[PDB]
RNA sequence: CGAACUUCGCG
RNA sequence: CGAACUUCGCG
RNA sequence: CGAACUUCGCG
RNA sequence: CGAACUUCGCG
């Protein structure tokens, strides 16, 4: 099935052993595994994903590229752009069962196996991902695509050990109107916590994260 | 000492967009219109797989757990500096507001390596040759010579040098298990402070317990 | 820069 | 071989 | 990189 | 011979 996955990806290994190693995990092969491929393939990936994103990020902003890029290079993400290459029926594993974690490790180790068989070249490495993912990043960047926010966290949570939503109530706006603070209250049954900010939103989001906690603590 | 073709000629690179070069020295406060933010942004990515691509091929070990911290220490603003000391980085600078310091430097760095990466039509080859021309050596001897972060016993000795002129005390507390699988609990302390760490080594354990204290001491 | 020492990293 | 702390010497 | 003590494991 | 730890030597 080797040449499956050479298929979809679009190249041909002059080393099936490096492709083989990049698909296996530590416990089939505690001398053969992806460990430093994976360690190359995270920088490689990282800098292929970056490039996409300062040219086209609809703001070029440090504050605005860095929860953008903090979802593009995430297990979750990685794990995306691996399914469209089926990359679990690939992995080689001897204990236990297959996890995101996994895919996403062999997914870097995969790149990295890439760009070291084609001689270091990193151009075409990059060109070969593109190709298979440029449209899917894009995507992903026009969309805005970012890690899940404390609100939604939180009532993700109230929602699954009390079948319901928390509530949120403003205390007090202080400063000129054109600075205002805000301090909100998060609620949820009998916990309460405060939240402030220059935004009802990020007064709300700061109460959120602190009443996780208190759930979490209890 | 400040025209960019002096720099060109340290780099071993002449930009055919020279404002590209410009912008990658210029702070924030220098032009609002256009800084190196961006191009520092895509620098650290570039830089970083430059770095890591030598690592894997010439550190000893290819273990994660050596390998992670020569990592930490090559693409610190610290390592950065010192490569970018080999150009005379500080001189070049353009800044308005504010001095010039190792984390500007650090960021410069970063985004004059992008924006090498951009003039050259994003041809990633051929900037990571450029880079080695003039660090892989530095780097290999960096890797080579074990260069890495301080460690935390090291790290509390200078603390408590600088606030009682006086170094921390171990002492191992017990050891148990098989004498191939060994465990030690050791103690650290300085002053009244003190407490404990346990590893599968002296050493880890002291490093575990100098790793605690040095939170104690930052409480109080 | 040089010397002693303390702690640590790599081989 | 390499890094830093402290100290003395020296500039 | 190297030597030895203790222990475990493979032949 | 391989592995873990302890002490030590050289760079």
């Amino acid at each position: 099935m080797l040449e499956q996955l050479e298929k979809k990806l679009g190249y041909t290994f002059k080393d099936k052993s490096l492709l083989e190693k990049a698909l296996t995990h530590v416990s089939y092969s505690k001398k053969e595994h992806y460990e430093t491929l994976e360690f190359l393939g995270d920088a490689l990936v990282n800098f292929f994903i970056v490039d996409l994103l300062v040219q086209y990020s609809p703001n070029k902003r440090e504050g605005f590229l860095s929860p953008l890029k903090a979802y593009l290079i995430s297990e979750e993400f990685f794990n995306l752009l691996a399914q469209k290459l089926e990359l679990h029926k690939f992995i080689r594993i001897k204990r236990g069962k297959i996890n995101e974690t996994i895919i996403g490790d062999v997914f870097q180790a995969l790149w990295a196996a890439v760009y070291i068989d084609s001689g270091r070249d990193a151009n075409f490495t990059r060109e070969l991902f593109y190709k298979l993912f440029k449209e899917d990043i894009l995507s992903a960047i026009k969309e805005g695509r970012v890690k899940k926010d404390y609100k939604t966290i939180l009532q993700e949570i109230t929602q699954k050990r009390w079948k319901e939503r928390p509530e949120y109530r403003l205390i007090s706006v202080e400063g000129p109107h054109h600075k205002k603070k805000f301090i909100v209250e998060a609620k949820i049954k009998e916990y309460r916590t405060l939240g402030e900010g220059k935004s009802k939103k990020e007064a709300e989001q700061r109460a959120a994260e602190e009443l996780i906690k208190l759930l979490e603590e209890s």
